[PDB]
C-alpha cells in the first residue's frame, strides 16, 4: 500500500559538471565541491559531489544504487535530495551545494553570534526531517551535527544517506552484519547486537542536539570507543550543557534511555521544541542573547 514513486533520477555526462575543491574523503571515496553546467543550458549551478573508491564490487554497487534511489525519492523542506547521478565506472553522486555547509562547523564559528531562537528552530527542523523519514519507513543510522547542512541560518537540511536502509512491511528493525560505524553516536542496542530502529535514530538526535547546545564539543573527548558500551551500561552519559535549562537537557536524557520505546519519538520531539520555540529565552540561557550562477531551486 503505497502510491506511485513518480521521482526523477537524473543521469549526467561527466562533462556537464566540474569538480573544484575537496571537502572529505575516507574509505568510501571522496566528496568534491564543484559546479554543474547543464547540457545545452548556459547556466552555472553550485553542487557537491561524492565519488566512490571502487568501480566493480557487486554489493557495493548495490549499496550506492540504493542510496541514490532514497535521495531521489525524498521531498521535504528539511531533507536534501539527489540532483542526479553520474554512472561512470567509479560512480558519482551529484547533490545540491549547501553554501554555509555542515551545521557542526557553523556553530564552532558563529557561536558568539549564535542565539536561542535559532538553536530551537533548528532542532524543530531536524525533528521534522527525521519524523518525515520515519513517515516513509526510512532509517538513517548516521545522524550527527556533521550530517546536517545549512542552506540558510534559518533553515537546515539532512544529508548523507550512506548508512540508510529502508524497512519492509512487518519489519520494524534492521540487523547489520559488520561495517565501519560512528560508535559515540548510535544506540547501545546497536553496539552489542547490531540492531537499528527509528528509536535508535532518536538517541543520536540526542547526541546531535547535545553537540548543538555545547557549540561543537567532541562527545566522549579523549575517551575511546572500546568501552563506550561498558560506560553506558554503568549509566554515565554526556553532561548537561551549561546554557541548557533542565527542561531541554531532560529530553537528551530521555533519548539516552537504555530502553528503546522509552525514548521520545520524533513526532513528540517536534512539539517539545515547537513549544520551547515560542518562548526560547525561558528554555535556553545565552548571555548576550538579543545581539551567471543559479541556486538550482527552480526545477
Ligand atoms: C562539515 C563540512 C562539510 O563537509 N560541509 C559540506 C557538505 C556538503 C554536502 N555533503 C554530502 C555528504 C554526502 C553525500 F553523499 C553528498 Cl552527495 C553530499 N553536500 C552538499 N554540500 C555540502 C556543503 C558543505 O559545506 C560547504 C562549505 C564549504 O564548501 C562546502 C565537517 N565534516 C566533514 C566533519
Amino acid at each position: 500500500g503505497e502510491a506511485p514513486n513518480q521521482a526523477l533520477l537524473r543521469i549526467l555526462k561527466e562533462t556537464e559538471f566540474k569538480k573544484i575543491k575537496v571537502l572529505g574523503s575516507g574509505a568510501f571515496g571522496t566528496v568534491y565541491k564543484g559546479l554543474w553546467i547543464p547540457e545545452g543550458e548556459k547556466v552555472k549551478i553550485p553542487v557537491a559531489i561524492k565519488e566512490l573508491r571502487e568501480a566493480t564490487s557487486p554489493k557495493a554497487n548495490k549499496e550506492i544504487l540504493d542510496e541514490a534511489y532514497v535521495m531521489a525519492s525524498v521531498d521535504n523542506p528539511h531533507v536534501c535530495r539527489l540532483l542526479g547521478i553520474c554512472l561512470t565506472s567509479t560512480v558519482q553522486l551529484i547533490m545540491q551545494l549547501m553554501p554555509f555547509g555542515c551545521l557542526l562547523d557553523y556553530v564552532r564559528e558563529h557561536k558568539d553570534n549564535i542565539g536561542s531562537q535559532y538553536l530551537l528552530n533548528w532542532c524543530v527542523q531536524i525533528a521534522k526531517g527525521m519524523n518525515y523519514l520515519e513517515d516513509r519507513r526510512l532509517v538513517h543510522r548516521d545522524l550527527a551535527a556533521r550530517n546536517v547542512l545549512v542552506k540558510t541560518p534559518q533553515h537546515v537540511k539532512i544529508t548523507d544517506f550512506g548508512l540508510a536502509k529502508l524497512l519492509g512491511a512487518e519489519e520494524k528493525e534492521y540487523h547489520a552484519e559488520g561495517g565501519k560505524v560512528p560508535i559515540k553516536w548510535m544506540a547501545l542496542e546497536s553496539i552489542l547486537h547490531r540492531i537499528y530502529t527509528h528509536q535508535s535514530d532518536v538517541w543520536s538526535y540526542g547526541v546531535t542536539v547535545w553537540e548543538l547546545m555545547t557549540f561543537g564539543s567532541k562527545p566522549y573527548d579523549g575517551i575511546p570507543a572500546s568501552e563506550i558500551s561498558s560506560i553506558l551500561e554503568k549509566g554515565e552519559r554526556l553532561p548537561q550543557p551549561p546554557i541548557c535549562t533542565i527542561d531541554v537537557y531532560m529530553i537528551m536524557v530521555k533519548c539516552w534511555m537504555i530502553d528503546a520505546d522509552s525514548r521520545p519519538k520524533f513526532r513528540e520531539l517536534i512539539i517539545e521544541f515547537s513549544k520551547m520555540a515560542r518562548d526560547p529565552q525561558r528554555y535556553l540561557v545565552i548571555q548576550g542573547d538579543e545581539r551567471d550562477v543559479v541556486d538550482a531551486d527552480e526545477y
